[PDB]
């Protein structure tokens, strides 16, 4: 036997986990609740015990990958052998543009999250930790005496609307191997120019 | 009077009442039949000119991306700029000038991305603002005043950082000081992109 809290706890995983791949491969348009209750292995009324609507299931679906972006990304960036915070910066650009590329955050975070949960919806759930991060390792860099002291608040922002835009041009783009390659000189050109 | 006048006058009429509108309340919030009302056409005639609201909203986009275009050339002319490099650096005020306009964020930078999808708004501002912005790039190059780089992705993350600079003034506890602290660090990252 599993207690209540348990059994919601493994129903509210289950559904994340199946949202997340399902909309992953195929877009939050093309799959219904339906599919993704039938897919975890819970009725209909557990799921909507969770979630009210689709979009509820789709903001903690945004929140668990953002998280996992930012795993994966700390990881590119350990192994970039990155010593300073400005290095920190320059490497976290080619992190994000690696991960960016998945073909499961490019649909769910670069071309679903924006569209359904708008501007303010998607800085609140989907940005805040990379900007949180942002403004850290800005914080450090200018504590380090590698980036000019300034308000660290509307660089973090201005940044992560830079990094954004990078991924949503790869990610359109005809040729998108290319545009990784002239985005990612671009960008590191930016970061270089931003620094001392 | 003559037929193209008649549909040329209706659809100038549905797109300045569709841009009042929806500049003031947003896409989402206002539905054709007010649209219809508003500009003083039939339900039909409005059919006529435009096959669904997304397909209004692109010409919506269209001349206010033009509107942007020709108040941003305006200031920057204003501004006494006189080399590339002092054009760029002058769009930055221009841009927070002409984005303190709230229609200007609520159809460019709130609901154009979210109707049209990134892409389809890409398609638009091709032939406006991103085309100009992606010029004054290939000028400050030619003038070894800008490092030679990729000017098409240069130009679209520079677009990208201005768009959230303005987002991020107007949901600022205290959008002034806002105001001048992004203008700071815009001006500071170009001067070093320079």
């Amino acid at each position: 036997r599993r207690t209540q809290e348990e059994r919601s706890a493994a129903t509210r995983e289950a559904l994340i986990t199946g949202a997340r791949k399902l909309w992953g491969l195929r877009g939050y348009a093309e799959v219904g609740t339906p599919e993704i209750a039938t897919e975890a292995g819970v009725t209909r009324g557990a799921m909507y015990h969770q979630f009210a609507d689709k979009a509820a299931l789709f903001r903690d679906v945004v929140e668990v990958v953002e998280q996992d972006v930012m795993a994966r990304m700390a990881t590119l960036v350990a192994a970039s052998g990155a010593a300073t915070p400005a290095d920190a910066i320059r490497a976290a650009v080619d992190a994000w543009l690696e991960v960016s590329g998945d073909p499961e955050v490019r649909q769910l975070i670069l071309l679903d999250a924006p569209v359904v949960l708008g501007w303010a919806g998607f800085r609140d759930v989907a940005q805040r930790y990379s900007l949180g991060m942002t403004e850290q390792l800005i914080t450090e860099a200018i504590r380090a005496g590698q980036l000019a002291r300034q308000p660290v608040r509307p660089l973090a922002q201005v940044l992560i609307g830079a990094l954004d835009e990078a991924a949503m041009f790869i990610a359109t783009a005809d040729d998108p191997k290319r545009a990784r390659r002239e985005t990612r000189q671009v960008l590191r050109r930016l970061i270089d120019g931003m620094l001392n």
